[PDB]
């Protein structure tokens, strides 16, 4: 099975603060990677997927770029409501994994 | 887009009670859904897979049966760990969305 390695296992930026976490995967997936932002309440949201393209509704200031093992995931511009767990997932191989290793939290 | 409707919005079961889930794709998916479990501290968990395939080191307690729309899951004997919020995602066609409309709590 695939698995989805994110680094760091935590990083927190303040507002404002540039964000960029990586994540590989196990197997190369070709392109198929989707990325979602967890918090704690809800399901997770899809953010971004085929680890690029953002879906509609998605602000500018995210921003995925990668293919078959490397994606990375960067935040251009911190925001009070992009506070949250973020992870990546693969469609390409059963069985789907999500990414565990990242935490996202907000410097001062 | 594929909107995963997950009912009922939310319903309690005591360990060793059945729990009857359902999970309606807004369109046809074939099969291609899988169910997760999101214990409180962890990332979702990948539960059933392909709808009715069961992930390795899942107890038969829990099933899932179902084809393009509608999908059952059913917790055949709660148990006290497998107390979590429960999903259904779809990946036959993108936005894939996570059906949360089921909590589960337990009863007493």
């Amino acid at each position: 099975d695939i698995q989805m390695t994110q680094s760091p296992s935590s990083l927190s930026a303040s507002v404002g603060d540039r964000v960029t976490i990586t994540c590989q995967a196990s197997q190369d997936i070709n392109n198929y990677l989707i990325w979602y932002q967890q918090k704690p309440g809800q399901a997770p949201k899809l953010l971004i997927y085929d680890a690029s393209t953002l879906e509609t509704g998605v602000p500018s200031r995210f921003s995925g770029s990668g293919s078959g093992t490397e994606f990375t995931f960067t935040i251009s511009s911190l925001q009070p409501e992009d506070l949250a767990t973020y992870y990546c997932q693969q469609y390409d191989n059963l069985p789907y994994t999500f990414g565990q290793g990242t935490k996202l939290e907000i410097k001062r």
